[PDB]
């Protein structure tokens, strides 16, 4: 409250930190769904269904402008892509099971970098 606060947790590395994780999300080899935006020119029904399109790309352009007030900003952005992809792709799909697995390499990441 006023005046009375929590010890302060040391955020100085948070921005390399998340540059660093979103690189390696970057390069796994199952990143290729998520690389770029959705053509919502090509992709029926992509653009009315999914209220928030989130990709690499993006969050890579957000992380190196400043767009991130804090690192919980960025992890809500990387889960997006996630949830976009579930909402739109069944399970037992190469897109669907790629989600899943990227979702999975994210949270061990965050976890061991951050928790």
């Amino acid at each position: 409250s006023m005046s009375v606060k929590k010890p302060k947790r040391d955020d100085s590395k948070d921005l390399a930190l998340c540059s660093m994780i979103l690189t390696e999300m970057e390069t796994h080899e199952d990143a290729w769904p998520f690389l770029l935006p959705v053509n919502l020119k090509l992709v029926p029904g992509y653009k009315k269904v999914i209220k928030k399109p989130m990709d690499f790309s993006t969050i890579r352009e957000k992380l190196s402008s400043g767009q991130y007030p804090n690192l919980e900003t960025f992890a809500l952005d990387v889960r997006l892509v996630f949830d976009n992809c579930e909402t739109f792709n069944e399970d037992d799909s190469d897109i669907g099971r790629a989600g899943h697995n990227m979702r999975k390499y994210f949270e061990k990441k965050w976890t061991d970098t951050f928790k």
